């Protein structure tokens, strides 16, 4: 039923550092800050753990166990906070990382959007069985990116991915 | 202590076929609607997944695995979001779906409120052992349906079920 | 692939008042006996605890918290302990318990073989949604039974429900 | 990252015994009320009354005010986005502990908050404190963090500079 | 029932270095070794893993966070592939890394064995309520620690804490 | 310490496209058969048929199929006590990352056996799956100790050497 106050808490998953990753993260939280069920949306990259006791931090460097396991925390904590994920997947270059993040979520069954991003929308659409199945609800990155700013994050309906080869 | 906002998150589970059933549902959703303590409450009838690829759905009938597996999952995604569960326990047509999710919500450590009904207050009172000891609080829905208007679902203070027998 | 030892645990779950519900479970337990691939088997009502302290205990009476909470426990160990369950799960007269540890299992992730019998074979086949999802395997208890005796528990391999009526 | 509302639940688990506990639980209430990411705490000594109790603190407790009082906390745990605990250092409180692990084990951060009135002892710390926290804020020295802490998205804070057992 | 083969994994929880603490972990895993029930044994002082980039390990000093990542998740290693959770308890010195273990196993519905153990036999008999509620089964390491050679792993029957003050 | 029978239940999680993917889980397979810590090992392509799919592998899979085989992969990770996984370093398979995930979230031992065709290029590794897996064990030139490693108790071996992006 409406909510008396926004109670949806967003783990935003996306991978990072590339070009168009970045502008989909930037664009979500866009959309999603206009979302009246949101209460909160927590994006990974945005704030980082600093290892006093790390020299030169090496971004894509080895890196302190330190730093790996307070950042690793920081996600988990997120994901443990948070009501549903919402992940802005690379269909073009998968990440292995945001697949970790959905595949925890539903161990904790929590609902899981899926955000499917490809600049090559000519090829054949395939998907992994564990994410065509694991995710709860898909909407489009390509065609509905939008709907991030209606969709109610307090009930999460669910949506089957559908249409979608899978190997 | 005092929530500076209502923090409650109410799964209400019901059997939703019968007259008397979608009667109490309605008269929980007033109660609940009126409790301060209240963030939100989730009603897995209320709206529904609407299977394209379905043609003439009927209820009871066979239903289509996309709509099976998207409606289950609103549940457990209610229940995912949800802080705790109020269930309008049917004693007289047991419920396995509320039962079911019952003991979902248990095994999640969620506490749960069990609100039993029955049209003859008057014969024995007995109460499976799993729901007896599964529920965290019960409150009568005889005679104590109103004070889910007043509960404090911020904390869901605990009144283990009693004056049961155990079969 | 094949294993070494058995390292099927079933937690079998079952109504346990009627001649028939017993019956059922006493050739269950015959079946399951055959299996190679079971290394133990969990039902409920084998053992029992026994409070000191409770005074002249009947079955369907008060029974003291220790008692309950003794039982109730001793239940969920087994469904701890188990890496799946089989209920032997009354069409009938729907028994709550059983749904509750469905519930239960499945929130835990573990496979969950249900085994319907019902009288009226020729009635018309509804099942539940949460049971009807929830259940990753269904073995007919009317003409199927005897598969308990070879189903490999060492894997548990999926069955979805289908041709049952979804309410 | 900004919360459109507080979203922090938190479950102030701690000793209540000596003064000195009832004295750190009064500040830390105090202290997080005036922390505008907490949209609700829970004391779990702020309790159920057995009807049936004809009832001593330290004595034989009914099997259903233990049940009851027990699942008050667990209900708490479970309600709590995470755990903030008065950690006494001098007189260890296996009761905190338990919570602590059952918090982790559902994956819930772990905000430990250590205090002791023996600083010549080498600060010591069991591995499993230790690694199961996930973040620390000294009690003695760091006691006001707690009016300001973000438990929006409890920033993680690792465990060092104590001695492991 | 009968196991048709070992069914117990024991993690065995207790204090270590002290005197006391280790002839009593000494004298567990000989029981233990004695009972046909059990599959296998975990005792996470046995073995331990060795950080090669640890200058001089101390044992009791800082410790590298490689080494104490890899201990603690052997042990939480060891409690996920447990069935249920043995646990010397030292009432006379309390252990928050054991009770924290008794903690996360009970989170994770397992069964749990408190074996409590007191050289000051006179003193009052008390007990923090989450140990004593959350501890599935009491076998008083004073007078019936043989019983852990006896005691059915397989099931792990419970036994309520009875007889001990609670503050 | 020393098991009585095996308890090592694996789960063999790995890509199984290529060819290069089919001959490591093959080699796996044999390997982890002479492991005298393992009772059983589940791997989900050794599959469901849904007599009402009128099939072609990577096409537009039924429904029910799609819930079967997923969930013949669930109950795969759910009865195991512990997952390997071949994984390929080069194609990344998002669904050994799912299962992956999904492992750790319940809280079991994940051994990582990770595999490179291209050794020219930078060892790097995504942190949740370096923070994620609990053993690592290297498939270009360890892949041999999967016969001998220890099931019954999973030692815990954390991800080194790999940058981390
Ligand atoms: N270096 C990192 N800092 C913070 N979060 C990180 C990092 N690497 C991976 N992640 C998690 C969050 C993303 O959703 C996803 C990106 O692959 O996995
Ligand atoms: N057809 C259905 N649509 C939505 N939710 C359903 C359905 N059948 C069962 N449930 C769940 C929700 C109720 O709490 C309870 C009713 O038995 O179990
Ligand atoms: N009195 C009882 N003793 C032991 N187990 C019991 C009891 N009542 C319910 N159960 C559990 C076990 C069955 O699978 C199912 C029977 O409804 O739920
Ligand atoms: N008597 C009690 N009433 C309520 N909660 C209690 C009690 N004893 C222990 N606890 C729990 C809550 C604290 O965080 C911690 C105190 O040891 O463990
Ligand atoms: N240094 C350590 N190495 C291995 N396990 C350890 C360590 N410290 C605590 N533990 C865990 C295991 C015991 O059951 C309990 C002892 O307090 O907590
Ligand atoms: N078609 C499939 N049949 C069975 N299991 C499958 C399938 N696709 C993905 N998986 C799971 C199992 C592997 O560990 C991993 C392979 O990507 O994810």
């Amino acid at each position: 039923m409406k909510a008396v106050v926004p109670t949806g808490k967003i783990y935003l998953g996306s991978p990072f550092y590339s070009d168009a990753q970045r502008e989909r993260a930037a664009k979500a939280k866009e959309l999603l800050a206009k979302n009246p069920s949101i209460a909160h949306v927590f994006f990974p990259f945005d704030d980082g753990f600093t290892d006093p006791d790390e020299k030169n931090p090496e971004i894509g460097g080895i890196r302190s166990m330190v730093w790996r396991d307070a950042t690793y925390q920081n996600d988990l904590t997120g994901i443990s906070n948070a009501t549903c994920g919402v992940f802005l997947y690379d269909m073009d270059q998968l990440d292995d990382g945001s697949a970790f993040e959905i595949g925890f979520m539903r161990a904790m069954h929590k609902p899981v959007i899926l955000v499917p991003f490809t600049e090559h929308p000519e090829k054949e659409k395939k998907m992994n069985l564990m994410i065509a199945q694991g995710v709860t609800t898909i909407i489009d990155g390509n065609t509905e990116f939008e709907k991030l700013a209606d969709y109610n994050f307090n009930e999460c309906p669910s949506n089957p991915v559908r249409g979608y080869g899978i190997y």
